[PDB]
């Protein structure tokens, strides 16, 4: 890839229904890429699934074209947000928005 400072390899996922968990987004997104790593972000204190995950990809085409494919895209009842982030910096800002603002999973801003 040409278009990052670094490799764009890894996908922020924000608003996913609190059933889609480690085996559905593997399940589901490769089928856009090869998927390295998967993790949902919990709730510090309840655990809870905060809408929030975090996907990794062999190459910068799979997570493009996850993007591509599921931005916007409902699943199980919700639409979905998803970008390319690095280093978790849009990631930690919904993280904060949710756990520590006002927000929830289905309303944090992206």
């Amino acid at each position: 890839g040409h278009m990052g400072q670094i490799p764009l390899k890894e996908v922020t996922f924000a608003r996913l229904n609190d059933n889609v968990r480690e085996t559905f987004l593997k399940d589901m997104c490769r089928k856009y890429g090869e998927v390295e790593e998967v993790e949902i972000l919990l709730h510090p204190r309840t655990r809870k699934h905060l809408g929030l995950a975090r996907v990794l990809f062999t190459s910068t085409r799979g997570a493009k074209e996850t993007v591509k494919n599921l931005h916007l895209t409902s699943v199980m009842g919700n639409i979905i947000h998803a970008q390319l982030d690095i280093k978790g910096q849009q990631r930690m800002k919904y993280y904060e928005l949710i756990v520590n603002g006002s927000y929830t999973p289905q309303t944090v801003p992206t």
